[PDB]
């Protein structure tokens, strides 16, 4: 029954929750991995025990724990796992699934809305013309005309292993990476390898910065193909900056909706490793990384040049000057077109109010601090100043290899 602080406020916060654990941090008595990114078939045995621990939950949680159809449902799923060695999710245990999977997310920030999450079942799914449908119909609904909301898809789950659907985009919308003929990058150098994967596949890339990748869909374990999202369903904001009008001429600009795509949705022990998820951007996250990180696009460099700053000296700081403009212009543009977008001071506040409620109401909330705390501005958000107790829960999002090193072609 630890103990967690604030050093802003003095607040002081008990986990329990931390006893429902079941998973591994990679820490140890004698080390810490806090810090390290990626910390680390299915058989009937292993099955029952998962799906019972889940079950008990999502019935507690309906405020039936122990009732009569909880007790059914327990032995209908233990037969099903005895004839088929798997089984099959209720459309609303998936609901409850999905945003438990979010509500343990201790890596995201924004996860006050955790419970305004839109499922699309999609376990009907059968090729990959399908997920394209699947997806762009989440795109639609998930954007809704710059008023962003919460959704999920969720492909059918993993039987055997070599029957995954995956898609391979690590976001379901990207800008293409393009290296060039004098060795530097165009675009996002992110995205190299997957952009070279498209043309492999046959991509034929418009070589620009700013071109939205296709998506990679791989249906029932089959090869993935490709298929672009019409375009008129990625929204993007034009860059301007409030004050600066030569900001508009560096011609920058992002997409509205941030959607991972390659990360795992473990409920009930069932693995569904094709789970497109999206919300909305914290402006940080453009801003800062997608903006400013030195394998991203990088543009610290042309920004301080217009400003008219002292690059001649690390002091001077025209990199952290130039970073503060760069993310007043994200926000400022994202406003201006009335596409959702939430600044680091707003989603932390939030944050900490989020767990707030999830410590009185739930004993604790799994929090990464090395990914909670923005990268940008850290203490003077209360997030950096709230002791945070990592721990895995389930149902999660897990991570999961990227399918051109696993799959059988
Ligand atoms: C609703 C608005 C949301 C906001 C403002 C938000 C904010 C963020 C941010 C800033 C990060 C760090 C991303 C990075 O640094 O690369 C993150 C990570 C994450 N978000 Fe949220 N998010 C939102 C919605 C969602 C939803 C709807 C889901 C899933 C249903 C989700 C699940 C996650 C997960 C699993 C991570 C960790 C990813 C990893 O470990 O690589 N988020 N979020
Ligand atoms: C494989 N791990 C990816 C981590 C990641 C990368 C990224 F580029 C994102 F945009 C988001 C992300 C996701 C959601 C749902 C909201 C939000 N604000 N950001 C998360
Ligand atoms: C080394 C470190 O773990 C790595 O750079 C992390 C740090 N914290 C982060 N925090 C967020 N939100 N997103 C990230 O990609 C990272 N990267
Ligand atoms: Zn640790």
């Amino acid at each position: 029954f630890l103990k967690v602080k604030n050093w802003e406020t003095d607040v002081v916060l008990t986990d329990t929750l931390h006893l429902k654990s079941t998973l591994e941090t990679g820490c140890t008595e004698h080390i810490c991995m806090g810090s390290i990114m990626l910390p680390s078939v299915a058989t009937k045995d292993q099955l029952f025990p998962l799906a019972k621990e889940f079950l008990d939950q999502y019935y507690s949680s309906i405020k039936r724990f122990g009732s009569k159809a909880h007790m059914d449902r327990l032995e209908e799923v233990n037969k099903e796992i005895e004839s088929t060695s798997t089984y099959q999710l209720k459309d609303t245990e998936l609901i409850y699934g999905a945003k438990h999977a979010w509500r343990n997310a201790s890596r995201c920030v924004g996860r006050i809305q955790w419970s305004k999450l839109q499922v699309f079942d999609a376990r009907d799914c059968t090729t990959a013309h399908g997920m394209f449908n699947y997806i762009c119909n989440h795109v639609k609904y998930a954007t809704n005309k710059g008023n962003l909301r919460s959704a999920i898809t969720i492909f059918p789950q993993r039987t055997d292993g070599k029957h995954d659907f995956r898609v391979w985009n690590s976001q379901l919308i990207r800008y293409a990476g393009y290296k060039q003929p004098d060795g530097s990058t165009l675009g996002d150098p992110a995205n190299v390898q997957f952009t070279e994967i498209c043309i492999q596949q046959g991509w034929k890339a418009p070589r620009g910065r700013f071109d939205v990748l296709p998506l990679l869909l791989q249906a029932n374990g089959n090869d993935p193909e490709l298929f672009q999202i019409p375009p008129e369903l990625v929204l993007e904001v034009p860059i301007r900056h409030p004050k600066f009008d030569w900001f508009k001429d560096l011609g920058l600009k992002w997409y509205g909706l941030p959607a991972v795509s390659n990360m795992l949705l473990e409920i009930g022990g069932l693995e569904f490793s094709a789970c497109p998820f999206s919300g909305w951007y914290m402006g940080t996250e453009i801003g800062v990384r997608d903006y400013c990180d030195n394998s991203r696009y990088n543009i610290l460099e042309e920004v301080a040049k217009k400003m008219d700053l002292d690059m001649r000296k690390t002091s001077s700081l025209w990199k952290d000057q130039a970073l503060v403009e760069i993310n007043i212009a994200v926000l400022y543009s994202f406003q201006s077109d009335k596409v959702t977008i939430v600044d680091h001071h707003s989603a932390t506040e939030s944050f900490i109010k989020h767990m707030e409620n999830e410590y009185r109401c739930r004993g604790g909330c799994p929090a990464d601090w090395v990914w909670i705390v923005p990268p940008m501005s850290g203490s003077i958000t209360p997030v950096f100043h709230q002791e945070m107790l990592n721990y895995r829960l389930t149902p999660s999002f897990e991570y999961q290899p990227d399918p051109w090193n696993t799959h059988v072609w």
